């Protein structure tokens, strides 16, 4: 019998091109079959109803019941690609960020202040005209101030007075714009944040796509840190920039695959002062409009499949080659 990929996610994310464009490619494998988990079933079905499957292909986005999904893998066993749990944890930048310092992952100097909204005004914060201090450690603009929620994408830059001041707010893109800038130079009053040290890059953000621990490919686009335009080329794409990673980078990488324990993970990188620092990690992502991405996260995917589960299924299997960018 075939060994079964099951995946399992919202539908906006499984009937998307890429993973479309991935999971055609992962059936060529010949003792593999796929099946996709309708979202109406995700949804509405208790998990005892799922379909079955060896190895569970399943992560978070808005709407998921990330819950049912943690029950179905305790009730079924399967092999996780990208663990269920860590998915919790990759919402909050607080333990994100707390995982990469336990790893030796180069981050930016930061510091959490948590603020509770019966009394806003207790909390560790002090602000000055040209900079905050949270919990007594002290930040000069240009600083980022970052919503505690992984998934408030509400990031605002603060700008220093010999700059004119003012600050950059950033946000999920709407149509050509990823950020503005605003007159106010005061942090915000509401809210738990992360205040961090404001890198120095060339302008762009290095992402970072890892498919298991040895194979990541990156690419660059313009930091909306910058004005906020997006910048599209003539078919109206949004521009990349070609990336290899060094060697450091490569095992930034591996750490961050592996301490998150998300096979498939996405994660930025601001290269700056001769080092690179992780400043987010998203877990489950996909490279667009690459063929190569394309064939290489499945082959890469349908071999750990393989490797992990051709013993039990007693199919023969000799481990190949494959590929690091
Ligand atoms: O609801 P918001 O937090 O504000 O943002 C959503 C995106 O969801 C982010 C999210 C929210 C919660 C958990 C994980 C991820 C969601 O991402 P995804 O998780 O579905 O990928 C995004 O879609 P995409 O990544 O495809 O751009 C927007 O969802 C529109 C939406 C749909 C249904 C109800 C509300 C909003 C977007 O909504 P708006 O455009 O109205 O802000
Ligand atoms: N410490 C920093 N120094 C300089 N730039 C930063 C810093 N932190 C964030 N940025 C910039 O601000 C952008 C958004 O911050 P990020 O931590 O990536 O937030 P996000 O809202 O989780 N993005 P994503 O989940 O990738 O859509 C980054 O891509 C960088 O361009
Ligand atoms: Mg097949
Ligand atoms: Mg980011
Ligand atoms: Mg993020």
């Amino acid at each position: 019998r075939q060994i079964v990929v099951g995946i399992c996610s919202m539908a906006k994310k499984s009937k998307s091109k890429p993973m479309k464009e991935i999971l055609e490619r992962i059936s060529l494998f010949k003792y593999i079959t796929v099946v996709v988990f309708e979202e109406e079933v995700i949804l509405n079905e208790p998990v005892e109803n799922w379909p079955l499957c060896d190895c569970l292909i399943s992560f978070h986005s808005k709407g998921f019941p990330l819950d049912k999904a943690v029950a179905y893998a305790k009730l079924r066993n399967p092999f996780v690609i990208n663990d269920l749990n860590m998915q919790y944890l990759i919402q909050d930048r607080r333990e994100v960020y707390s995982i990469l310092q336990a790893e030796g992952i180069l981050l930016p100097r930061y510091a959490i202040l948590n603020r509770d909204p019966n009394n806003p005004k207790e909390c560790n914060l002090i602000e000055g005209e040209d900079h905050v201090e949270v919990n007594g450690e002290v930040f000069q603009k240009p600083f980022v101030e970052k919503p505690v929620s992984a998934e408030d994408h509400n990031v605002y830059i603060y700008y220093p007075t010999s700059a004119g001041g003012g600050s950059q707010r950033l946000f999920r893109k709407i149509g050509s714009r990823s950020s503005v800038y605003s007159p106010e130079s005061n942090v915000r009053k509401t809210g738990s944040y992360i205040y961090e040290e404001f890198m120095p890059t060339d302008g762009t953000d290095v992402k970072v796509y890892t498919v298991g621990p040895d194979y990541a490919h990156a690419e660059a686009r313009k930091s909306p840190a910058l004005d906020g335009k997006v910048e599209r080329d003539s078919e109206g794409k949004e521009v990349r920039y070609p990336v290899i990673l060094n060697a450091r980078e490569k095992l930034i990488a591996w750490k961050v695959c592996l301490a998150f324990k998300q096979t498939v993970c996405g994660f930025d990188l601001l290269r700056a002062n001769g080092q690179s620092y992780v400043c987010d990690v998203n877990g489950f992502s996909f490279v667009k409009n690459s063929m190569k991405y394309y064939d290489d996260c499945a082959k890469i995917l349908g071999n750990i499949v393989m490797r992990e589960l051709a013993p039990q299924f007693h199919i023969p299997w000799s481990i190949p080659l494959e590929a690091e960018d």
